[PDB]
């Protein structure tokens, strides 16, 4: 029953950086023209800290 640190994005808006959810949250990570998250995603569950969906922000394209 963790509580998430959100992480720093190499190629996405870190605007989360430094802030921490607890698990069972939601929250939007905007990430560059063409990075975005797994499943098509943009928003990101945090579990067990270490964030469902891992915010990382891959070339979709």
């Amino acid at each position: 029953l963790r509580k998430c640190y959100f992480p720093y994005l190499e190629n996405g808006y870190n605007q989360n950086y430094g802030r921490k959810f607890v698990q069972g949250k939601s929250i939007d990570v905007a990430c560059h023209p063409g990075y975005a998250l797994p499943k098509a995603q943009t928003t990101v569950t945090c579990m067990e800290n270490g964030w469902s969906p891992t915010p990382r922000c891959i070339r979709v394209k």
